[PDB]
């Protein structure tokens, strides 16, 4: 249904990857990374989740900061075969590749070290 791709992507704000975790896992983690500040906005508090939304198959997180509306936080999630997981994570309107590359790692963390 997408083009192919291989490695790291970033247009348009959206930095995308590949990781090589359960689909549920990645789900998990993410929620945890988010509503425990592991990211955090500009004035150090966690973002406030407004919806997220999993079925198995496709995700959702959206948040954003209390002080500043801007100050936004979208992660979307795509199940692959071979428990394999698509993700695509924005900052604000105009994104931040830095910050998303750190939510990465993370991520992948709280996985490896059953912080989730």
């Amino acid at each position: 249904h997408h083009h192919h791709i291989e490695g790291r992507q970033y247009k348009d704000g959206y930095y995308i990857t590949t990781l090589n975790y359960n689909f549920n896992t990645v789900y998990n983690a993410t929620l945890q990374a988010i509503q425990n500040g592991q990211t955090f906005d500009y004035k150090s508090n966690p973002y406030d989740i407004s919806v997220n939304k999993n079925n198995g198959t496709d995700a959702e997180i959206v948040s954003a900061s209390d002080s500043d509306s801007t100050d936004s936080l979208q992660v979307a999630m795509k199940k692959l075969p071979n428990n394999a997981t698509r993700i695509s994570i924005k900052y604000g309107s105009q994104g931040n590749s830095i910050r998303s590359s750190a939510l990465i790692g993370i991520i992948e963390g709280n996985i490896r070290y059953a912080n989730t």
